């Protein structure tokens, strides 16, 4: 079925620093309407519509079973889902999608995918479940294993769909084991994130009782700031919108697009986390975000189940 990415906006609230300034708040929501509205110095409003609309007090939690835990259902029975976190360095992107432990509503999109995969796997009696995990870094046009036996291998990208020659692929029975997988690719990320993309994927393949197997995959994607080879990928995903929207793709452009050309579209059902500054100091990055968030609204996928 033809389906649009959806897109939803977080705002993040102060850090102590812009509390120490009395920074102004520049950012306002009606998270009813998913409407975003930017003040600009002068008085004047930017408004704009969105699936979404997070607020500084949002959390993980709200966020997941509002947006996320739709396509987690999806992706069990069969389908391919991506979830992309897009924003400035210190805008949210890695709080919303690892979130943090120490405050359990805080908890990310990637944790919570887990816990809803081993649970929605377990309580359908009818099919068996294997699950496993690859995850990939790509830094400099460099795509790098974080999981391998050898991290620093840059690894070429085949096509037979797309996929990293060379990705080592793990089954986990259970959240511990997907857990461990997450803090051993933060342990070999390159040397200090802010100019990387990462990409966690899940693969769910669902056995049912007759032998027809379903396969569906999850791309959880952390993208690199989007802060105005190394920036090479994030101007080909600008490129390849513009087209997507404009009415030729250059998927070809960069390594991030040629991995997740099935995610902007094609064959999947796609979401786009973007993370912005409630500052008045970050306002130009904010509309930037804002900007390329209501554009990405619409790109047209075309999700079926792989089955
Ligand atoms: N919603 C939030 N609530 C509380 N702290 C947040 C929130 N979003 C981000 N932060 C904090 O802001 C800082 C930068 O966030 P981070 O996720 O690392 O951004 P990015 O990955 O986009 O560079 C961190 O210190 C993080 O704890
Ligand atoms: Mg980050």
């Amino acid at each position: 079925a033809a389906e649009s990415v959806r897109v939803a906006v977080r705002c993040r609230p102060f850090n102590q620093r812009e509390k120490d300034l009395n920074t102004t708040l520049c950012v306002g929501m009606t998270p009813n309407v998913g409407q975003v509205n930017l003040n600009a110095p002068d008085g004047a409003a930017k408004d704009f519509t969105f699936d979404g609309a997070y607020f500084m007090d949002s959390t993980g939690e709200q966020i997941y079973n509002d947006i996320v835990f739709p396509l987690v259902e999806n992706v069990i029975e069969g389908y391919n889902g991506t979830v992309f976190a897009y924003g400035q360095t210190g805008s949210g992107k890695t709080f919303s999608m690892q979130g943090i432990e120490t405050i359990p509503a805080q908890r990310g999109v990637i944790p919570r995918a887990f816990d809803h995969i081993f649970t929605a796997t377990a309580t359908t009696e009818n099919v068996k479940f294997l699950v496993h995990c690859s995850y990939l870094e790509i830094y400099n046009e460099e795509v790098r294993d974080l999981l391998g036996a050898d991290n620093k291998q840059k690894l070429e990208i085949k096509e037979q769909g797309v996929y990293v020659a060379g990705l080592s692929m793990h089954v986990c029975h259970d959240v511990p084991a997907c857990k461990e997988l997450m803090t051993r690719g933060f342990n070999n990320r390159h040397v200090d994130s802010s100019r990387s993309h990462s990409i966690f994927t899940v693969y769910v393949e669902g056995m049912t009782e007759t032998g027809s197997i379903r396969m569906g995959k999850l791309n959880l994607v952390d993208l690199a700031g989007s802060e105005r080879k190394i920036n090479l990928s994030l101007s080909a995903l600008g490129n390849v919108i513009s087209a997507l929207v404009d009415g030729h793709i250059p998927y070809r452009d960069s390594k991030l697009t040629r991995l997740l050309q099935d995610s902007l579209g094609g064959n999947t059902k796609t979401i786009m986390i973007a993370c912005v500054s409630p500052s008045s100091d970050n306002y130009d990055e904010t509309l930037s975000t804002l900007r390329y968030a209501n554009r990405a609204k619409n790109i047209k996928n075309k999700p079926t189940i792989n089955e």
